[PDB]
Parts: C-alpha cells; structure tokens; sequence
DNA sequence: TTTTTTTTTTTTGAGCGACTGCACTACAACGTTGTAGTGCAGTCGCTCTTTTTT
C-alpha cells in the first residue's frame, strides 16, 4: 500500500535490532512484519515477500552457504532470530507464515479455545421446546431468533451474528428467559462485558426495558443481570501494569457471560478473556459480521464468523429440528462441525424490511458497487439522497442541507424551551466523517460550521468566550464519578443559573454539569464513524473526504448505512464511493488455516 | 489512518556480647557418688554524635 512504503522508525529499529550482523534479508523480512503488524496483519506470507521484493534477487545474491540459500525458509532458519516453534525466538515460522512470538501465541490459544473446548451441554429436550414455545409466539414459519437461543442454550461457546435493527437484545432477553425456566434449583451467576463503557450502558438500559417485559419470579427477578462491565474493568485491568486480577490462576466465577459488541474485541483482549474464563462457564458472543474491525492489530470476530455462510451440520439441522419443532436445512459439507454448529445468521429484521432503503442498501454493500448504485439510483426510496461534492459551492449546498438538518434544533435553541427536547432535537440529525484534521475531518467542519453560525444569525458567538450558548460537547475519556461516558454528547445553555451542560442519561433523566466540571470536551457537530458505533440517529448526513485514504473501505460505508434509522445523505465522489465498496479491509492471520484442520 | 480504558498493597537490622539452662567429664569423698570446670544452645540488651566554608 501506500502508507507500507513508508517505513515507521519502529520498524526499522526493530529490523536492526533484531536481525543486526545478520544478512539483509532477515533484515527486510523483520520489518516487512514490523510494518504489518503495525497496520494489522497478523501474519505475513512467504509468498509476498519472495514476490513483492524488488531486493528478493539481490539478498540471493547476498548469502553465501553451501546450498546457497535458495529457500526464504532455509535463508530464515539459519538465522538465531527466526525457529520452527520450539526455541524462544521473537520470529516464528510454522505454516509458511512468519508472525511474532506473542501474535503466534494468541493464535493458536485462540484456535484451541475455538477448536477444543468448546463441547456440547446436553440438557432435556422437551422443555428446552416448551419453554421456546411459551417466550416465542411466533411458530407458523422459520425463525431465526429461536434458532439463535436454542443454539445458544444447547453448545456452551456461541457467537450469535446479527446486524443492527434485527432484535438482538430481544433474543437475549429470551435466551436468558429460557436458560433460568431450564436451570430452576440450579443457580446461575450471569455476567455481561461490553468493550466500551457507553455500549455497557446501552446494554444495561436495553437488557432492563426487556426483562421486566417476559414474566418473571421472585426467585427468578432475583437472578436478574444486574449490570454489565467492561472487559478491561471485569479482567481487571491496572493503569500502570498489564497485570489482571484473574489472569491464569484463579478464573471468574461465572455461570454464563454475555458478551456484548465482540466485533470491537481485539485479539489481545480476546486471548485475555480466554485465559480467564473456567472449565465450565458458557460464553455467548454478540456483535455483527460485516461490522467495522477492531481498533488494534487483529480481527477475532470476523475471522469466527466468515465460517457462518457454510451453514449447520447434519446431525445440528435434525438437533434443531428436534428443539424448535421446525423445518431447519441443512449445511452442505463438514469441515469443522464446532464452529460452525456454535455460529448463527440473523437476517430478519424487524425495525426495518424491504420497503426501507437502509436495509437495502446495507444488503448492497456487500454486494458490487454496480448494486449500491442502483440501490441509490431507483426512487431513492424516499431515504438515501446523494449530493456531489467536488467545489466551494458544494460546500455551501452541504452547509445549507446541515442548516436544513439542524432546523428543528435551532428553533427550540432560539425560542428557550427545556433542554430535553433540545437534546431529543439534537439527537436526530448527525454528521458523520472520516478523518480528523484538513477541510475533511472533525475540527475542519466544526470549525466551518461555527463561521457559519457566526455568518447567519443563528448562534451569537463571542471570539473570547468559547462557552457560547447552543454549542454541542463531546467527552473523550471515561468518567464514572460523573456518569458520563466516552460518546456521551452535552449541549451547553443557559438555565438561568448561568451557562451549564445538559447530559441525557440514558435512565430518561437530565443531568446539569458545570463547564469545569468536564474533564474533556469537544466540538462534535461531525462525528467519526469508529467513535460514532453503538450510537444511533435518526438522520444521518456521511461526509467524505476527495483524497483517497485506506480508511474509507466497504466496512466504514456499511456502519454510516447502518448508524441512520430512516434518513441518510452522502457527500461523496462517485469514484471514491465506488473504489470503497470493492477494497476491502483484509487482515492476514492464521485463523483460516488453524481452523481448517 | 481510524481508535480502547485501568484502580490493588506488599517490605524493611543483625552482629557483638552477656545470662542462663543442659550436658559431660575430672577428680575427690564415701566401685560408687558429690563437687567443679567447661562447652553448646536458646534468649535477651544494644546500637549506629557534633557543622560551615563564595
């Protein structure tokens, strides 16, 4: 790629520190896997170093041994840096891929986790299916929600696969449900882990507006999750060490663990959980396939769930069968029957169908671009508009369709309502970017936005002041004293105490923070779509940038898709929006083969 | 090129020198038994200054 050209310092000392007195191809090949690393990859192909070296003939002609060193596995053998597997070496080479020691051992305790323990529980039948007969009314047709549950309760590790809007906290709520009505003496410590302390929260309030629907016991309300944690605090996680509190030795002591948005859990932290959990703790994963990658290097639930589209097993379809009392197909082949008996597809949506042309084009992401346009191009269905932005006075049509936008927000900003309904007015129409500094990006079109409302009388604004009156916030590191979250938006007014920050908690409430109580505080009139997930908004406007950039791929434009309930605008070139869909952001591990075998 | 969070302390005096208890033999009083000196081991006090120059 571009930025691989560039090398990082880091690299380079790592490739002369490591390799030193050494030949220069163990030197290139160090900082080749330096520098994927630092993008991502998890493992590096022999056959694109041999290839993709315009030095590969010039390092032949570097070493000098008796067969020469022809082989790259030879050449790197030789070398006290890189090992088969058995000596304590920073390189590894065993599947004609070269990793890092730590990236090879998070691999293969990942694919041990995934490929050994997980075993099948077997519990009674019949009031597995009475109990999913009395949660779920529907039984006419196929549902894939009590599939989901009844492959939940019956393996012990499951990931349930589910996009946004398609009911997935329901589902939990009925798992739950179905998992203490089969468990009655026996008791059941249920734990929830979310990545981000905002996904916690909205996973509390959702899994709290869900149980206390399904009807319950004394003992039973009694076992209710009480909240959910995040995988840093419930592993234990200190500021100044890496050391956990149940890193090896004792595990926690849990019956079964939700956890939450898995598609923003990075192979560390993945490998982390693993080796905490016990012998017999169930674990039920949440999150969406094609959702946005993790934020370090690795890809743990895209990886998982890729084997999700083979389909079931078929003893696992007469199993399924047998539990929902349904017609369930059958997936063609066997190659691991684990795995893919633990995975599940949800593809029905409830909160919207083929009539709303979200799910449409979300459903043409993943598709060719070919698709994507003529989902846009055919009626717009009343949802996706398209704007071209290639000068100035795009920019002022893109700043006219924000003011259109942020109509309703600016009326009850001018007329001295409550603030609840400002925030609620707020909360409807977004902005989303991709970078951070420039014209394209966070600071640029907040600082574009204030001149504007500094132009039109709309926003008095004082130069000295920063505080002005109607400026939306952002806090930016977790503060639990206060209540507030990273992701929590604040809209600054005055009361008539003087100029305070209006935060909407998520219980329904209003909390009236002063200014100096923020530990941090940005504009966020744009957000970026990586800080922007486990939110929602009504109408959301994706603005992004004319220079080509890696970060604009198929994931980054199918999480804008999925951020708008009902309204999406675009501001985009043709060719970006068409060279994003088809460059896809691959990451190379060794989770493709390690499962296969 | 995008980004995630985290709250738990822990330890630290030992060598020098005496006091007393227990054992063990040497030697004289009455082969055996009482008196005396020495050595080994557990336990306990103690103790490590002072200061000002452009």
């Amino acid at each position: 790629a571009v930025e691989h050209k560039q090398l990082r310092p880091l690299d380079v000392q790592f490739a002369l520190t490591v390799a030193g007195d050494e030949h220069p191809a163990v030197t290139l090949a160090a900082a080749l896997l330096s520098h994927d690393a630092g993008e991502g990859h998890v493992c590096l192909p022999l056959s694109r170093l041999e290839n993709n070296e315009a030095s590969h003939p010039l390092l032949a002609t570097c070493v000098s041994e008796i067969g020469e060193l022809q082989n790259w596995e030879e050449c790197l053998l030789a070398s006290q840096a890189v090992s088969r597997g058995d000596e304590p070496t920073p390189m590894i080479l065993c599947g004609d891929r070269l990793y890092l020691n730590r990236m090879w051992c998070n691999e293969r305790t990942v694919a041990r986790f995934f490929n050994e323990v997980n075993h099948a529980i077997e519990v009674d039948e019949a009031l597995l299916a009475q109990t999913l007969d009395k949660l779920f009314p529907v039984s006419d047709e196929i549902n894939w929600q009590k599939v989901a549950a009844a492959v939940a309760l019956t393996r012990r590790i499951s990931v349930i696969s589910g996009g946004p809007g398609t009911g997935k906290t329901t589902t939990v709520a009925k798992l739950l449900a179905a998992l203490i009505q089969m468990a009655d003496g026996e008791r059941c410590r249920i734990r929830l882990a979310a990545p981000t302390g905002k996904a916690a929260a909205r996973l509390t309030e959702s899994l709290g507006k869900a149980l206390r629907q399904l009807p319950l016991t004394d003992e039973q309300k009694k076992r209710i999750p009480e909240d959910a944690s995040t995988l840093h605090r419930l592993l234990g996680a200190q500021p100044g060490s890496q050391r956990l509190r149940h890193h090896a030795g004792n595990p926690l002591h849990l019956d079964v663990l939700v956890v939450d948005e898995a598609s923003m859990i990075d192979l560390p932290m993945m490998s982390r959980l693993i080796d905490a959990l016990p012998d017999h703790a169930r674990v039920i994963f949440l999150g969406d396939r094609d959702q946005l990658a993790s934020v370090e290097a690795g890809a743990v639930l895209g990886d998982i769930c890729a084997y999700a589209n083979a389909g079931f097993t078929a003893e696992r379809a007469r199993q399924l069968s047998r539990l929902t009392g349904t017609h369930v197909p059958a997936g063609t082949g066997t190659e691991a029957a684990s795995l893919r008996d633990s995975l599940c597809l949800l593809q029905k949506s409830y909160r919207f169908g083929s009539d709303s042309g979200i799910g449409q084009l979300a459903a043409a992401i993943n598709r060719g671009d070919k698709t994507a346009v003529k989902t846009v191009f055919q009626q717009d269905f009343t949802d996706i508009e398209k704007r071209l932005l290639q000068s100035g006075e795009d920019y002022i049509a893109m700043l006219e369709e924000a003011l259109a936008g942020y109509g309703r927000y600016l009326d009850l900003l001018q007329a001295r309502a409550e603030p609840d309904l400002i925030i609620q007015a707020f909360n409807e129409y977004q902005l989303l970017c991709a970078l951070r500094e420039g014209p394209f990006g966070v600071a640029g079109l907040n600082e574009r936005i204030e001149q504007f409302m500094q132009q039109k009388r709309k926003i008095h604004r004082h130069p000295h002041s920063r505080w002005y009156e109607g400026r939306p916030v952002m806090i930016a590191r977790n503060d639990s004293a206060l209540g507030l979250f990273n992701g929590d938006i604040g809209i600054a007014l005055d009361r008539g105490q003087g100029t305070r920050v209006w935060f909407a908690m998520p219980d329904g409430n209003i909390k009236s923070v002063q200014p100096s109580r923020l530990p941090e505080h940005e504009t966020t009139w744009a957000m970026t779509v990586h800080k922007s997930q486990g939110s929602e908004f009504d109408h959301a406007a994706l603005i992004l940038p004319s220079q080509r950039t890696p970060v604009v791929t198929r994931e980054l434009v199918y999480t804008a898709v999925t951020r708008a309930r009902r309204r999406l605008s675009l501001y985009a070139d043709e060719r970006i929006l068409s060279a994003a869909i088809a460059t896809r952001t691959e990451r190379r591990s060794g989770l493709a083969a390690l499962f296969s075998s």
